[PDB]
């Protein structure tokens, strides 16, 4: 399938069905079976795992049996050819090991045998990840725990987990590769991760990186660099759904009604030329605006804001806002994963996430962190249930996609949805739990409207972080947990003395006991940076996995031990302490 | 303050307010809080951390708030020529990260962030130890657990209790750098910690290696380079106060009546050499002995004494017992820290525990361990209390600090407290406990005398040893513990059969059930050398984050884990297994 | 002396004077030889060697000799708190090696021993430089060729070079340390060089990374935040002093006569404000823009340009030409060194050369390669003289400090001179050799004014050039050679053909008939990037020394090899093949 916004073809994934070359007897008992075995997973993952834009994966399967090296070349043009950027090696019975192999380095690779006792199966299995791993080509291994009968086209539940966190994880790597991270601005008041580091995009996740200083707005903005037709429809749109709330600008820091009007059409043309630099805009062409009009190929961007930009210009709330956000005055769409204050490794933290579920991402600064005997000598009230061990405040300055706002609703629970799969209540509700704020002057001298929502309680979330460590090179945290609601009483009080004119997100991780999940405390004392990306559920053990792909070790997680999915490489570096072996590996491989 | 041994100044602290750089409503707002803050960590620390001669340690604040890089530039210019050594960085608010980051590599430095809602204060915070962590500068961060309200000046206990740990690691870190490192004769008998390596005094602690033949003792003996107003006042003084015990020495073993004389004589006048070799001595000069009136400006020393100098002269035993001890002929005073048989690693180890104390530090050998079964039945008594699981006894080869005794009295209880604060009860007890036994002469054939006591039990104590492993470096081990009482006739039957003549210490290491710490064997089957230093109090946590601070992995220790302070960089290279991100952390960093 | 224009002051150079420690006899003899020698070297110095605002350098001598330790640790101790930055022994005896070395790693470090027979002077510079080798303390070894007799005060011609070279290329390196580059703009037309490595700045320069969005510009002359009065005062000496070449732009591409009177302003406007951010500007503070008024500390500095800005606003070329220059409506000054579309290697190239010289410095684009028989074919003239082998023709875009016109002279000569030694005549000639033309608009959109001049020929030159390179990192490649002069009829033709509008120096390297340099062609194909920054005279010996402080190798020079002056230590790592070396001594250093 084409990319709808991207230069070329969605990823693919090639399935392999290996077999035993014996023919006369053997190859011919078995050559249904095994054929049978990939259109199976080829089943499984169309029906499981889909592309950003709601279209099923597309799956390639070779088109012989793959017995010899013959074979597996011929598999390796086809793949080639065909744009695969994932591989699935499925077998019933015993293939001759590197023979066989799939040795492209530059891909995803998981191995399935069947669990039969008639061939060796997972003989094969353990045979072909021996030589991945002497190799140095990581592949994942796959086993399910019983035995099934020969020719069971039925996949047990335990294979089919790893299948499909797999296959996404797989997908989720090989999205990225050929894209671009375009950086709008430069550093953002020093914060470290708005320092673009090359070699990371470049080496670890096949990108490139692109530059535009912000005084291009300023040149289309003036010049009218941008859909005029679009422009009048959405300036009409936020009038009619975004909903203006209190100014908390004091005397000597409140603008103006005009101001306040043209701080919202600067807004509003903002975000359509940030659209336009990421993915282009063909309605530019017509308009003699040719080299514009083709974009930077960007699956990735972000904006410096301040400080320059925002002492002087509307700040990026709305453009951050809205570019995040699955829907907007053309209806129901996929996100543009946009960073706040350029901060390129959140914007790559939100990427992970964004690609792995097709969700909306909540970009935040890691606030404050709650104390039950805070809370209750501020307010006199003693937090409950979930949150009775503290919480914490997550809160962007300012920004943050609707769908933050947890109306979004499946059976009865809120959630985050992907695009593809909203009603228009859920967007409506949205839009009415959100308030537009004006700017606080104080720090944003150029006006513009922060979002202000509250989001509701009881969702499963994960929030991340990617870090880059001198002596290291990227490194990743992760805490599983759930919002919380407070009673209202409870946060106007927490809030009115933060910032409520920012998005809130009361947030408690899920405790083990252990490493820095021993109390609410240690994780946010552990937290690398002041940002993290929200996503709606637990994908930690698929951030885990996608992550052990990019080689990027894990320096903080709170997954359960036997969810934890990585290349049957990494045990050749230590069963005891996965930790250790997470480093050892990643540096090795 | 002049530091009144060596060169130069002590170290001074510097505390860096740092404050968000908007004008016009942001910064004015809080010019006053972030100085006040700056202030408040000022007087904490006058009030809590000392110079090794009682002298509160100096801060200097810097002269305006940092909200950028020109203020920041003026802090690092005022702080060079202050003499500053150590750095805090305080803040109620956000900040500029990189720009206003305290950019020398070469000086200890730790973060405070308010915890306040107000101001992004804990944003800073993270934000900033983001940048060290990405530009390879090692930092500490201090985020207090409740959350305060703006304006509040105190400084909550767990904020207090980093910050101390944190100065006094920091100031004993800064203390080393410059000094020397006195060997006095060659390797001792084969010990490998007397070898010495330069590469790590220079390189770790900064450091200088100065070297002195034994054969400097002879000359300054047979010359009288030495004070000899001060040599005769000595003598009046051990004669006076130093008894001595029972010679049991085996009939043709005894020395004469003369040569016990002339042994004590020149007992005194090593003492006098050894210390004017380390600090100098103006009176050389005056007496005509100008280079020799110098000194080595050193603030550590050893001596090797067997076999060479031991073969033919009196032993050094009185030497280095009195010279380790924090009182003498001239009164209370500092110890000078001084390492037996020229094991420089011990002497390292000596002087961490003392920089970190400014208490007299026991120099011993790890002698015996005494399994419950093993003292029952050479003795036929049970082991009770803290020393049920067993002991270890650690004694010297004849020397140790008077202060071992445990004579010294604080609130009822046995302690080693710094030389200030010693009372002259304290004093005429330690001697009082103390017997100086004629050396055993078929080890010690020049004769001398040793040091014996019975350190008294109940005390809270830690042993250290830093070793020097071919593939790692240096590498830190230890434990916390207690010495203990046995019942006389129990002490005197162990006493008897070991080596009554030198200095007892019954010692119970506190266990954790895993590691090196399951039972007390272990903890001595795993000591990586037959030497350790002693140390009064539970100083585990202050050695680890002094260790973190130098990148000395710790091998093995029994610090509670919630008491592991160490810079914000190591959990980066892990949370779950804080071991192995140690040594990560000390090796790429 | 303190900084001008940046925080603290000067570098100082640190004097050493080290002696025999024996007395009753040695010393005392040597005692006043030493120190004579020492007081001898400042002399020197302090009239050989200047300050970027023509202040002699100033020299701090021990407070004594140095003959041990003690005396070494009190000379580390005054040069720390004297602001020391550049360390230099001297001694006519033989000294204590170690006891009496400078171990302070972070300061460049030379050794001259008096060649005398009397005492062993080459002895200990041979034997300290051991120590300094054993140690990792790169240090220079400066001895005399010819025996000078005991008592001597002259110093050797050979001697004199190597102690002006060492002190030269210390002074600049320790010019840098805490100093800021600062990005305006981000990348520019992907260039490499514009993009940022802050490893490279923090870990081999010293230097701090500060950052600005091009948009401030915007703010900056939207509000009027600069200096108005000197505005208006600039404005006048423009069109006074700044005369206007003709039209290159075609019919539909000339600006109008409203528009170019604007982008007259705007240059100006551009000028003071990028002035104003590099060193602030108290004038700022007094209208009420504190923050801005700091400025960023800068000792050099970028401008994007292309594409976002120039897309819009007048270029930068006014900005760039002006900064660059030694001289503007303030009178003479010295020059901001100020890097074209924020290429920050040409930056650091450009500061490299001015550090060492003083000297205004060109920066500009290796544009075209004339060989003989390209400049025959086209013009019909035959290569004369220097050119005779072919030429390289130098032009940046638009931009080239006025110094670049080799209108001023010495003795005759064309050069180009520090500000503080420049005449009414020479700034006049600068400006009388120049013409502004209108920027080509379909290039520069937003207009401005282009430096359109002939340097002139016979002028010794040294372009060089630092690249960072994956696997190696920074590299430096240096080319010595003349500008030479073409007849009048031939630089019009080659002239007209290219960018008339530019600013065009004519070069010729030196050839050495091996390496790069075997013929004109050779040295232009190995080039390293598009840009190069040209210094009036031959300082690659400079430069080569000044880079093996810095542990940068060079990849490429033409500098006789009896010219070639690095640490000691690089000898070490080979003699036969001084290239290899450097990168061996590079990296393991
Ligand atoms: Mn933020
Ligand atoms: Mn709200
Ligand atoms: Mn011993
Ligand atoms: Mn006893
Ligand atoms: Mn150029
Ligand atoms: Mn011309």
């Amino acid at each position: 399938a084409k990319d709808p916004r991207y230069v070329g073809n969605l990823p693919k994934i090639g399935i392999r069905p290996t077999i035993d070359g014996r023919r006369k007897g053997v190859r011919e008992s078995l050559e249904e079976t095994t054929m049978n075995m990939a259109k199976a997973v080829a089943k499984l993952l169309e029906e499981n795992v889909f592309y950003y834009n709601g279209q099923p994966v597309e799956c390639v399967i070779a088109d012989t049996c793959i017995g010899g090296v013959k074979e597996a070349a011929e598999a390796a043009e086809k793949f080639a050819r065909e744009g695969v950027g994932v591989s699935i090696t499925v077998t019933p019975c015993w293939c001759y090991g590197t023979e066989t192999m799939d040795m492209d380095p530059h891909i995803p690779k998981a191995v399935w045998g069947f669990n039969g006792t008639e061939r060796p199966g997972a003989v094969y299995l353990a045979a072909v990840l021996a030589g991945y791993n002497q190799k140095g080509l990581p592949a994942f291994g796959i086993y399910g725990k019983d035995v099934q009968d020969a020719g069971d086209t039925n996949i047990p539940e335990d294979v089919k987990e790893k299948l499909i966190r797999f296959a996404k994880a797989g997908l989720a790597v090989a999205m990225m590769k050929g894209k671009s991270y375009l950086s709008i601005g430069s550093v953002s008041m020093g914060i470290a991760g708005s320092v673009v580091q090359e070699d990371f995009f470049q080496n670890y996740l096949g990108m490139r990186n692109e530059y535009v200083d912000m005084s291009e707005f300023v040149r289309r903005i003036e010049l009218g660099i941008y859909d005029k037709e679009e422009y009048e429809r959405a300036l009409k749109w936020v009038k009619e759904n975004c909903k203006v709330g209190p100014d908390n600008n004091r005397d000597g820091f409140k603008r103006t009604e005009e101001q306040k009007e043209k701080d919202w059409e600067i807004s509003v043309k903002m975000a359509l030329i940030a659209r336009d630099l990421m993915v282009g805009n063909k309605k530019l062409e017509e308009m003699g605006y040719g080299e514009e009009a083709l974009g930077r190929n960007a699956i990735v961007a972000g904006f410096q804001g301040q400080r320059q930009w925002t002492d002087y210009f509307p700040n990026g709330d709305f453009m951050e806002t809205i570019l995040n956000s699955s829907f907007d005055w053309n209806g129901k769409r996929a996100p543009y994963i946009f960073a706040t204050e350029n901060d390129n490794l959140n914007g790559i933290s939100m990427l992970f996430g964004y690609l792995l579920t097709n969700t909306a991402q909540i970009f935040a600064d890691v606030r404050t962190y709650w104390s039950p005997e805070a809370v209750k000598r501020v307010t006199g009230y003693t937090l409950e249930g979930r949150a009775a061990n503290g919480i914490i405040h997550l809160i962007n300055s300012g920004a943050a996609a609707l769908d933050g706002t947890g109306e979004q609703t499946k059976d009865g629970k809120p959630v985050i949805k992907p695009y593809y799969e909203l009603t228009d209540e859920d967007i409506k509700k949205c839009l009415e739990a959100t308030q537009f704020r004006p700017a606080s002057t104080e720090y944003f001298r150029g006006g513009g409207y922060s979002t202000d929502f509250l989001t509701k309680g009881g969702m499963p979330v994960t929030i991340s972080r990617l870090n880059i460590v001198k002596g290291l090179g990227p490194v990743l945290q992760i805490a599983e947990g759930y919002t919380v609601d407070l009673p209202e009483e409870v946060h106007d009080v927490l809030d009115k003395r933060t910032d409520p004119t920012w998005p809130t997100t009361w947030f408690v991780p899920n405790l083990t006991g252990e490493g820095a999940f021993k109390d609410v405390y240690s994780v946010m004392n552990n937290w690398g940076a002041n940002h993290c990306s929200i996503s709606y559920g637990h994908i930690g053990a698929d951030l885990i996995t996608l992550a052990s792909i990019l080689r990027i070790p894990v320096n903080m997680h709170n997954v359960p031990e036997e969810k934890i999915f990585r290349p049957d490489a990494w045990s050749m570096f230590g069963t005891k302490d996965l930790e250790g072996a997470d480093y050892r590996a990643c540096k090795k491989l």
